[PDB]
């Protein structure tokens, strides 16, 4: 009893949307969608305007200030709707616009309701009503302005009607109809306009929804492409994905080959001691700052960076654009690298340095394996360039005698004697030289109103729908709208409710009370509540049992059966309207006087009634003249009660726009039809009394009465009032339905191009299945390497050179790439592929990351494991012998991306140094273990051997173990 | 004045587009697009029948047969409009459905025209010029049939009326000025029917233009394409002309590697004997046949071709896609070659024979250049497998060890000594061996249809035109709508100034002759004729001075001056049709009457007046009761009057629809303000005479009139009437309109896919750029060879292995495809290149061919010359010393495309032969010429040099010269 009063209280709280941004751009929309809005209103107020002024007019005498004051606003509205329909009339007036046509409505208030003749009640009820409908439902108001407008006009209609007219006996019966049709219309509207201001709010709020998961989706994609990323490679590859090769019998593989190359790799000659005494971050830090100062380098030096090798940075020059200086550019950056080694080496303390190979030749360059692609490059060029680095000296530059050629002299060499530091330089009798000397929310606001801008509404309106018949073009699209369901329609029977409860008191006010009237009305409120509370079901499902609460359910999911209840309803109350002026007097009173008076009718006056209306009077609620039927003096009501039932076919928004014109004018027609036909004795008995009445019946010595109707035929005005109401509900109805419509549009344009960008975003995720730091403590790492690889590569003509092997290393890496994509190895992520080696690690992410049981390792276990199968499978079927080894080990590492402008995800660490150790260490076709991981898999039951004690570099005499068997299946 | 009546016979041909497909597919068109016009045809003759219904049910005696056959013929309207409203009712079955319709229409105007009472010849006009307009308007009937049925409907119209009223004194006049109205009904449909019936088609058939040059353009870009072209590589180069890569340092090259090819040369030995013998067009055949049986056995043998060198066949197997049986592939193939020759051999009696080699390794294969790009394939494997036919043994297949050991010892073979042979198998020391032993326009017509199918005729309409503006959505479209012209706006003028005059002719023979209405007649005359002739100024520019030319062209130049006329045209008709109607009696003759009889005048009946008759009657031209001014006893037909200037608004088809719109209900509303408002006691007064007058005044012994109007008072008929005309004239114009917008945006669709298609065929064009056969009797042939570019060209991996030579050579031959794109070349097409040869000629084109002149000889010399010197600019430039030869020779030739499947457009004869030895035999830096070349520049005076006699292979001794120098430039 009070929570409800509080609650309705809350409502009063006028919503808004809290950016002052984001309100200016919904009002942007909202003043564009209904410009036209409101030019439609105000030729709509136009035309009710030239009603009254004709209704008016039909009458004598013209009183001189009525004629110009009406002139005065029509000329008003006119100059406003000619600015407001100039395109350079900004929209922030449009809200003042419609303030100012509020108050030109009052001015012409005023002088309606004062000036017109005959005075009476009745009169200038239905353009009130018009107008306060129309400010509800047409003009753009806030909800505060709208019930400001509406009790003020309510407000002085009342205090004029009883200034004017104290006179009359009968007003207060009056007054009191026309108090109760002024609440009727107060509440109706705040219905009409309150649903609608929220679900245009929220059709507005639920779009920054959907756009922003958009914006969102296309966001948290935006980063992963970021650090994911050549763009001619990845672009090609989003046009395969784009073209489906499923079902093909390879995978393509994405080869370049250009000559004309220079290799150069360049290793920091102790690296291993300081990597032994930084920590781990120290560690990153420093290798963080030295490789971004040799991606700079290489930028300026235009060299390409296409891996880091541990301590070792390798770039070639030529890639992918051949250039000439290809060889001058790879010296000049080596020279380059060792000042920058150097320049470290002085700042740190450590006593660094920097041994160079350059190397000029040929390489195919690429991306080979499934996931985690990186740019690569291959050839017997780029082992000699390798050859070339390990047999350089730290601090020079060590070249073959291919780029000494390149450089055409321009640098002073020495004989290098690379083949007494290198096999391989040795063997091959490569001729070698040492250098000497030369907001996200304005984005998305910004983004939402280029949209708007470019999404215009009238065209989008014209497109997609069909000129007449307003449905959608496609059967679809009108399917879905068809699809979307109302959920306060029971508020809407409720008022329709409210609205019956008002009709009938005013009738039970004004009609005599008759027997068959109450138990008419008494049937008609027994079977709008039996209506109400089977719409309430739905919303009050779970207080009901499962039968009712079924019907409820199938009568609200259906838009058909809400749509025929709405109809069904409305053409009970227009029965409650009229099946009772059916008992409403019906003999004849005019021929009645033509018998007292013996006077011809033509020549009838008032006068003539007021010499015999000692018999006859409008105070006699028995049927004159020995009518048993009462007589009923204000049948202008029950049109104000039919305008008020055509008020209610206003609050069912969502019958079609067409439906609610077939049922509005087949109420129109049957009342008119009512109203001439069968009334038409009684509205010129009524019209004669009122008449009458409106006479201030004075010492009229003489029978002179004012004379000329001084109004127009209330059965000729009736027609037309209704006429001008079903027009304004026609347009509104228009209104309405193309505003939900768009705003729909707007809503299905925006999730059709969200879902196509999770499409794109779950295609690429998919290829790629097929400063940022982090310090985790805990995690495991796995290298896989195929030992023999090298055995099987060759690169002889008949083999493609060798691409057909990384085509079955691909393969390989492919069946990798497919086992840890199974959902036992989520918790598992690979790193990166390395020639024939796969990385990867567990535990680099919290959201798989059990802190309890380490399962990561376990899974981590089980993929080796897997993969040792795998590789047998492959030797079976490919009629290879591939041994394998794996190296693991558990421990903390620093993941991170380097590189500002090429982000590369990686992790650094001496847990990944010793993992890949332990690989280079691995027996064939035996998994090598640390000793703690070791620990951790036989505490989980794993079957390992140990392997014993291995010497492994920057760490002396380690225990290392084979894991031999997973735990039993359980 | 007999030419113009045998013009006007010609126009009376019923025009027809002769096809009766295609006269069917536009029926089906036109169908389709008025299917709905004919429903709503049916809808506003449903609406006119219902208001002459409610005409003659407003006044009893209500005659049975009258309500039966009105309630019959609405059945039948209304069970046809929803068989035509279902899709499954045949289109043929309309024009049908139009005929039963007019046969309705016809049974309608029978007991519309008996029935009716009172009787009157002014009866039913107006509902009979209605349905004749709508018939030429919205009923889609033949010129024939429409013309027909018009004259049907008004001689039984006149036949009626004579045969009830022919007791009429003053019927004459009557049934003058209903014969006047209906011929203005019957020539005004005419006017409006046949310019409509004729731009319909004149819309479609120009879209048959249109679609036709898009077809036609197609079509020729179609056989070129043929003639033109692997699909990879033309695919991807017609997405690098979408890319538009202007501005690129280096042309693109085409170039994809393969290794695992096998390639055979095969050549016939003695063929230059056969060729020595045998006349051109019997060389051409045995050779095309010869050829065409290899590509049937290449293709069989999954062998690639890849070039015809003269007598000799090479192709390639493993190419575009790798295969393992490459070798034996081409094993196989020279093995069915050797067959093939000896059958050619032993039919034709000519003792050719075959030497095939066959080399197995690497090639890359690509295009180069940038005009006549040909398919090859480079490596120093082809230039082996070269060497290895020249070095083969005719009738036998000589293989490398590389064939031999792809070819796993599945063939015999003997040591081929191949070194023994020839010099570089000896010098390569390659091991060798010889295999031993084991109708367009009905595509047109289909294109179009479909087209129609898919280019649905309510959607366009609904998408490219806004719902209720009609403006196109797109300010462009409504400009370039905006830029239609109308041509017989003329023709229009001058049928509204042939309404004018019958409007005037009816006006002088019902209204009596005043100086004021003559004056008031003459003056619209004169401003109407100075309006036809300004206009037909535009149709007869040439006759009339400067000045008129130039304001009648920039009126009807001028849509808007051009719809100032009209409308002042209408407004002028109009004011012709009322003014005079100011000078009709206003002298109120009931009040007179009241007076006369000294009874009220709700007691005047039709009896009283004719006791009182002799003083009233309407055979008086003068003002009755004293007024002045004389009695207009027939003021409908200044009804009608405006229905004729209503039907004069339709004949300027082209004022907008809401431009006609407006000037139509600003003439029903002034016109209604004159019936109703000053008229009234004029239209009370003759409905009262005339009342009188249908009454077949006898001897009534008693005041007992048949009573009752009988008529609907003509003041509320008028409007009602008038109104309804102004609806069905506004769905004509929107019919029209929409219409004749629809033909517009398909003309449109049409242009605009043809101005791609246009486009897209230069564009592929400019690329190009950037069994078929023909005996041509003179052609010159130039080949242009680099000499030393062997010698630059360098297989290193410095060199890509020779792509960058390869382009270096592109850059070559794009300046010579630049050079041969000039103008003064424009009689020079290149024919192919060839390695680093250029091969142009000139006179293989009828169009630019100089007979007479031989100016594509002088051309050629040109071209040859500007080599030369581009050779040296290059040269400068490039830093190299590149040194041309240029071979010319002049004589007959055979041009031809080979190949069904892949057609090769080349010129075949002993003129091509000896040019081809003259560039062989050329020296370099200079341009050798034959004796006839000589011969020809020498008259021409070109610096020619004899060089003396050389030894041409298959011809002897031969006499040449060296072009040095062209002739003087003038």
């Amino acid at each position: 009893l009070g929570a409800c009063c509080l609650a309705l209280l809350q409502i009063f709280r006028s919503k808004k949307f809290p950016s002052d941004k984001l309100e200016r751009l919904y009002q942007r929309y909202f003043f564009r969608l209904n410009q036209s809005s409101l030019t439609m209103l105000m030729a709509v107020l136009v035309l009710v305007c030239l009603v009254m002024l004709a209704f008016h007019a039909a009458r004598p005498p013209l009183q001189l200030p009525y004629l110009a004051v009406l002139a005065a606003a029509v000329g008003v509205i006119l100059i406003m709707a000619v600015l407001c329909n100039r395109a350079a009339f900004h929209q922030d007036h449009m809200g003042l616009a419609c303030y100012a046509l509020i108050a030109v409505v009052l001015a012409v208030q005023v002088v309606g309701l004062l000036l017109p003749q005959p005075r009476s009640a009745s009169e200038g009820i239905w353009w009130t009503v018009f107008f306060i409908y129309t400010i509800y439902t047409l003009l753009p108001v806030r909800m505060r302005a709208a019930v400001l407008s509406g009790v003020l006009l309510s407000a002085l209609h009342l205090a004029i009607a009883l200034r004017t007219n104290a006179q009359d006996q009968f007003l207060l019966k009056q007054l009191v109809s026309n108090v109760l049709i002024f609440s009727c219309t107060n509440i109706v509207g705040v219905c009409t306009h309150y649903p609608a201001e929220v679900s245009q709010r929220q059709a507005f709020q639920e779009t920054r929804e959907c756009i922003q998961a958009r914006l969102h989706s296309q966001r948290e994609n935006q980063q992963q492409e970021r650090l994911l990323l050549p763009r001619h490679v990845a672009m090609e590859m989003k046009a395969d994905i784009n073209a489906k090769q499923e079902d093909m019998m390879f995978h393509k593989i994405y080869i370049q080959k250009h000559d004309n190359v220079s290799i150069l790799f360049a290793d920091i000659e102790g690296f291993t001691s300081l990597a032994s005494q930084c920590t781990a971050q120290e560690l990153v830090m420093t290798l963080n700052e030295l490789f971004a100062r040799f991606d700079k380098l290489a930028a300026e030096n235009h060299c390409l960076r296409i891996k880091i090798l541990g301590d070792c940075y390798y770039c070639v020059s030529g890639l992918p654009e051949a250039r000439a200086d290809h060889a001058h550019c790879c010296v000049e950056m080596g020279m380059d690298m060792i000042e920058a080694i150097s320049l470290v080496r002085e700042v740190t303390g450590v006593n660094v340095n920097m041994r160079v190979g350059i190397h000029s030749g040929r390489v195919h360059c690429g991306v080979l394996g499934l996931r985690k692609w990186q740019f690569d490059v291959w050839s017997n060029d780029v082992t000699l360039a390798n050859h070339m680095e390990a047999g350089g000296k730290a601090g020079r530059i060590h070249i073959t005698k291919a780029t000494l050629n390149y450089l055409n002299g321009d640098y002073e060499v020495e004989p290098g004697c690379g083949g007494e530091r290198n096999a391989y330089l040795k063997e091959h009798s490569i001729e070698t030289f040492l250098i000497l000397r030369c907001n996200p929310e304005d984005e998305v606001d910004e983004f939402l109103g280029r949209a708007i801008d470019a999404r215009s509404i009238d065209r989008l309106r014209s497109e997609h729908v069909r000129k007449f018949l307003l449905t959608f073009r496609e059967p679809d699209l009108e399917k879905k709208y068809s699809k979307q369901v109302d959920d306060r329609f029971g508020a809407y029977v409720a008022c329709a409710s409210l609205v019956f409860l008002f009709i009938c008191f005013v009738q039970i006010t004004i009609v005599p009370h008759s027997i068959f009237m109450l138990s008419f009305y008494l049937t008609c409120s027994l079977l709008l509540t039996l209506v109400v509370f089977v719409s309430v079901i739905y919303s009050c499902v779970k207080l009901f049992p499962s039968p009712l609460q079924t019907l409820s359910r199938k009568i609200v999911r259906s838009k058909m059966n809400s749509t025929l209840v709405g109809v069904f309803t409305i053409t009970l109350v227009f029965l409650a309207a009229f099946v009772n002026m059916f008992t409403c007097n019906s003999r004849d009173l005019l021929g009645c006087l033509a018998q007292e008076h013996n006077i011809s009718a033509s020549q009838v006056n008032a006068c003539h009634v007021a010499e015999s209306a000692v018999n006859y009077s409008l105070g006699d609620e028995q049927g004159f003249c020995g009518s048993p039927w009462p007589n009923c003096n204000f049948p202008e009501y029950f049109t104000y009660s039919v305008l008020l039932s055509l008020l209610a076919c206003s609050v069912f928004l969502q019958i079609s726009c067409i439906g609610k014109l077939v049922l509005m004018l087949a109420i129109e027609l049957i009342y008119v039809l009512i109203v001439e036909v069968p009334g038409v004795t009684l509205f010129d008995n009524a019209d004669l009394l009122v008449t009458a009445n409106a006479i201030d019946f004075f010492n009229n010595g003489t029978s002179q009465c004012p004379e000329h109707a001084t109004k127009v035929a209330l059965k000729v005005v009736t027609p037309i009032i209704i006429s001008v109401f079903v027009l304004a509900l026609y347009l509104h109805a228009q209104q309405v339905e193309s505003t939900a419509r768009l705003d729909f549009l707007w809503k299905l344009q925006a999730t059709e191009e969200k879902e196509e960008m999770e499409e794109l975003q779950a295609y690429n995720r998919r290829l790629l299945h097929n400063l940022y730091y982090q310090s985790c403590e805990c995690v495991a790492v796995m290298f896989a390497s195929i030992a023999n690889f090298s055995e099987f590569y060759v690169e002889l003509e008949a083999n493609n050179e060798g691409v057909e092997c990384l085509r079955l290393l691909n393969e390989i890496i492919a069946d990798f790439d497919e086992i840890i994509s199974e959902d036992r190895f989520r918790q598992l992520e690979k790193i990166k592929t390395i020639g024939s080696t796969y990385m990867a690690a567990s535990g680099l992410n919290d959201s798989t990351y059990d802190k309890v049981g380490k399962t990561h390792i376990k899974a981590l276990a089980d993929f080796a494991m897997k993969l040792m199968d795998q590789m047998k499978y492959i030797n079976e079927h490919s009629f290879n012998n591939f041994q394998m080894k794996i190296g693991l080990n558990i421990g903390p590492v620093v993941a991170g991306v380097i590189g500002a402008r090429k982000p590369q995800y990686d992790i650094w660490g001496n847990t990944v140094n010793v993992a890949s150790r332990m690989d280079s260490t691995g027996v064939p076709d035996r998994i090598q273990v640390t000793t703690d991981m070791y620990q951790v898999l036989a505490a989980n039951t794993y079957q390992l051997e140990c392997r014993g004690v291995v010497k492994v570099k920057g760490k002396g005499e380690m225990m290392t173990y084979f894991l031999n068997g997973g735990p039993p299946l359980s």
